[PDB]
């Protein structure tokens, strides 16, 4: 089929083709990207979401994280210590300071040498999960804040906002912060843009190979594996690349520069870290093929406020006919990751 190397596929569509996202997405499904887990996507030149980013400074970074890294040989668990709130020119202000700025180097193969070995030294601060959004109000394509996909459904049917799912996030981040393994919550869509700064890398693990990342996982953190059904959710554990390779993970790595779009997709394991000090927005969307791994999305079970969406109405809208099946928890349907979303139709033809 399609892409069988599974390998990030990156895709520069014209301001026509980029218009309708969820139409675009089922374009690059149909050109096998999902099965590599992650994918980029740079928009047309004449696209900008925002005029200019200079009248930020004043916005508040309410509850910034110091990461603190502990482990060794390529595994290690990250510990978030929250710090008092913050503002993005403070933030910057300690970003770019001597003591947190970026290494001297050449190739982008060297600074990773250097993430993975100063990783658990001098722990950097993320301004993570920051509510709100950094896109112009008239925006009309690929608008974090408005994406207009079926994941509508939740909030339209019940009204619950999920801060992070169905709401846009900002992450100012700076050298050294990063971000854990794990696929998103419900195991949905992702997209990140990189408003500016640094560049941010990325890991991604093939969905049709991540029930042996979480073997190795499990293998290499038993403890936490007994306390939790799914403990890659907490975004806790980090895993070099040099492992994955030891251990026969197939994988592949790429690096996000400001202005362009990564997609991250169902059951797609990744993780990365920030170059220096940059800023991203991100939020989760859907599809119809990703209703079926929401029916199956192994959940955290130890942790309260935990994101649990309810996959009734999309079963009853969509799968009507497996609906009572579903319901009297007979649905056996096995899900086959090289499968394009049934959007991606009219492209196959
Ligand atoms: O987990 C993701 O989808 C990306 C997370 C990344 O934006 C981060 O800075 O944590
Ligand atoms: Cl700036
Ligand atoms: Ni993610
Ligand atoms: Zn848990």
């Amino acid at each position: 089929t399609l892409n069988p190397s599974a390998r990030i596929m990156t895709f520069y569509p014209t301001m026509e083709e980029f218009r309708n996202f969820s139409r675009y997405i089922a374009y690059i499904e149909s050109q096998g990207a999902h099965r590599a887990g992650l994918a980029k996507v740079v928009p047309p030149k004449e696209w900008k979401p925002r005029a200019s980013y200079d009248d930020i400074d004043d916005l508040v970074i309410p509850a910034p994280i110091q990461q603190l890294v502990t482990g060794q040989s390529g595994l290690f668990t990250q510990y978030n210590i929250q710090k008092k709130a913050m503002t993005v020119r403070e933030f910057r202000k300690i970003a770019n300071s001597d003591k947190y700025c970026t290494p001297r180097y050449s190739e982008f193969e060297e600074l990773e040498r250097k993430y993975w070995k100063n990783l658990t030294f001098n722990p950097p601060i993320y301004g993570a999960d920051v509510n709100g959004t950094l896109y112009e109000k008239h925006v009309d394509e690929w608008n974090i804040g408005r994406l207009r996909t079926i994941l509508d459904l939740v909030e339209k049917e019940s009204g619950i906002t999920i801060e992070g799912v169905n709401t846009p996030y900002l992450y100012f981040g700076m050298w050294k912060t990063s971000f854990a393994w794990h696929t998103e919550d419900m195991d949905l869509y992702s997209i990140n843009y990189l408003h500016f700064g640094e560049p941010k890398s990325w890991y991604s693990v093939p969905p049709e190979h991540g029930k042996r990342l979480e073997r190795l996982a499990k293998g290499f953190f038993p403890g936490s594996a007994q306390s939790c059904e799914a403990f890659l959710r907490h975004k806790m554990t980090l895993i070099s690349p040099l492992m994955l390779k030891k251990y026969g993970i197939p994988f592949d790595k790429v690096t996000q520069e400001a202005g362009e779009f990564m997609i991250t997709f169902p059951y797609g394991y990744h993780a990365g870290f920030n170059h220096g000090f940059n800023c991203a927005e991100s939020t989760n969307f859907a599809t119809r093929r990703w209703i079926e791994y929401g029916k199956q999305a192994v959940l955290c079970s130890c942790r309260k406020d935990m994101v649990k969406i309810s996959m009734d109405v999309f079963v009853r809208k969509f799968q009507p006919e497996r609906y009572k099946l579903w319901k009297a928890g007979k649905d056996n349907t096995v899900i086959d990751h090289t499968l394009p979303t049934p959007e991606a139709a009219e492209f196959l033809k």
